[PDB]
Order: structure tokens, then sequence, then C-alpha cells
């Protein structure tokens, strides 16, 4: 996404597990490091 917030809620949900990708949201958490190094 690396939008505004959506990059930073993107790995600040994968803490709890509630990012927009809704469904596993446990690789949610690495695909951070791919996309928002
Ligand atoms: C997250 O949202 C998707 C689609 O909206 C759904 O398939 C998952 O079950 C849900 O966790």
């Amino acid at each position: 996404g690396l939008g505004k917030a959506q990059c930073a809620a993107l790995w600040l949900q994968c803490a709890s597990g509630g990012t927009i990708g809704c469904g596993g949201g446990a690789v949610a958490c690495q695909n951070y490091r791919q996309f928002c190094r």
C-alpha cells in the first residue's frame, strides 16, 4: 500500500492481527520488511 498510515497501520495492526488484509495477518508482519524497509 505504501499509503499514509496504511503502511504504518499495516505493521502496527500486525501487532494484534487486525490488518486490512484480514486473514492470517501473521504473515502481514514480514510483508512490511519486504514493502517498507
Ligand atoms: C478477512 O477478510 C477476508 C475477506 O474480506 C476474509 O476472507 C477473511 O476470512 C477475514 O479474516
